[PDB]
């Protein structure tokens, strides 16, 4: 149905470790625009900042998708993210959505 057609733009940071997902927090909220922590940390998009693009509601492994919808789009020099980072069978995640339809 008409869930099928929802959708965000979303970003990520992924690490298998704990330890290592707390370090990427620790860089944000120092300050370090999303993609260069997502360079520095991510396992998953890290060539591309962290940007999954687009992603329509059942293409998101679960724990995932709900963080995702519950984030209001923000911009990478005002960024809203997932705190405490989420975790699915990947790893943790901290995630923050570009564009929503
Ligand atoms: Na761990
Ligand atoms: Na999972």
């Amino acid at each position: 149905g008409p869930m099928g057609s929802n959708a965000v733009k979303v970003r990520h940071i992924l690490c298998e470790k704990h330890g290592k997902i707390m370090e990427a927090m620790e860089k944000l909220k120092s300050g370090m625009r999303f993609n260069e922590v997502a360079a520095q940390y991510s396992e998953d998009k890290a060539r591309q900042g962290g940007d999954l693009g687009w992603m329509t509601r059942g293409s998101m492994v679960g724990p995932f998708q709900e963080a995702a919808f519950a984030l209001p789009v923000s911009g990478m020099d005002k960024p809203v993210f997932t705190d405490p980072p989420v975790k699915t069978k990947f790893g943790y995640h901290i995630i923050m959505v570009e564009g929503r339809k």
